[PDB]
């Protein structure tokens, strides 16, 4: 679809290295597999949000901060904006704290002209605890409000075509990283088993195949 | 309670100026009446996170790291482990992600001796969502961990007095500010009231006398 994000290959990297030169060096190396990069508070508290235009320029990616904004609107707006100014193309939202939180990076999101992703679900034990029984609501909060972007747990896949049925077959959705996954999610987002390899360019090659 | 933190005056300030000039000077004028400090994102995403180290070197004040962490386990750990290495006395933790994204936060916590404050709830209207309903089931789960230290909202007293009854009196619980908050809070937090005023030292002397 034209007015969703050209994620390269299918493939982001969850770049999740927490010191500036390992995440480069990790990361320097796949530009040529990957043009879509998530970065989230480990890294970017450790080492300055500056880190974000840093990777930009380097590798000419897009960034989306996986800041999974979880405040009220008037705090959201401000984590929204700054993190927008640093450079982020996409915010990573969470969706527990209701429609105002959640219109608040919209707003800024329009105004800046970036992107808002609905974090609808996670896949973590605790997750069952109050999560899980909120994830098709909240999609449907996405929904209601516009939201073009989801993302959603893969550990699952009847949970992800479930997912995919509410924000429906134009919206934008990103899971964890494949085959069965790739059938409902746009994209698939991979971690350790990229930038823990030995040979990160040789790691995401191989999982591209896979995707053909 | 000797095994939780004295808050001077039982007033804290949430420094929420994204300019580092302007939040150092307001706070600065007001450590003769506060030594509590609540710093969120908007702040250190804008300044870094090196501003912690400085407000404490400056004003000698205690940090609180408003963060509301909701993220994995192995995230949340990173998350927590940044902030303390940066200076932070305490981060305050979002409940709705499940036991094992607190455990984590504890975990590091104890390993460093710094603290976790356990958000229970809020009070933005989108709190009636999902927030709300998982209210006194996060508080009990924090009990039910040995979490000590809690924040919850002070829209409602009535609130205030159940999170007080399940968290039991030997807990720290801290909310907005201000006379009825007290019988149940053990502190409140000032913000706009004292950080957008033209005597900030003023507005805070003024709290504080109403505090008695």
């Amino acid at each position: 679809r034209v007015d969703v994000m050209d994620v390269m290959n299918r493939l982001i990297l969850a770049m999740d290295l927490m010191n500036r030169d390992d995440a480069l060096r990790v990361t320097g190396e796949v530009r040529e597999y990957i043009d879509t990069v998530k970065i989230g508070y480990p890294l970017v508290l450790s080492e300055g949000m500056d880190i974000i235009a840093e990777f930009r320029k380097r590798f000419g990616c897009r960034i989306i901060a996986d800041f999974k904004v979880a405040d009220i609107p008037e705090t959201n707006e401000k984590i929204c904006r700054a993190t927008f100014k640093a450079g982020a193309d996409a915010i990573i939202v969470h969706g527990f704290p209701g429609a105002d939180s959640v219109r608040a990076c919209l707003n800024v999101a329009e105004e800046m002209g970036r992107e808002v992703f609905l974090l609808t679900e996670m896949s973590h034990p605790g997750a069952e605890m109050f999560i899980q029984g909120a994830a098709d609501e909240i999609a449907r909060m996405g929904v209601d409000l516009g939201v073009k972007n989801y993302v959603g747990p893969s550990t699952r896949p009847e949970r992800l075509s479930r997912l995919r049925e509410i924000i429906g077959q134009d919206s934008f959705l990103i899971s964890p990283g494949p085959g069965e996954t790739l059938r409902f999610a746009d994209a698939i987002i991979a971690g350790r088993s990229i930038y823990l390899a030995d040979n990160p360019a040789a790691a995401a090659a191989g999982i591209i195949e896979s995707i053909k």
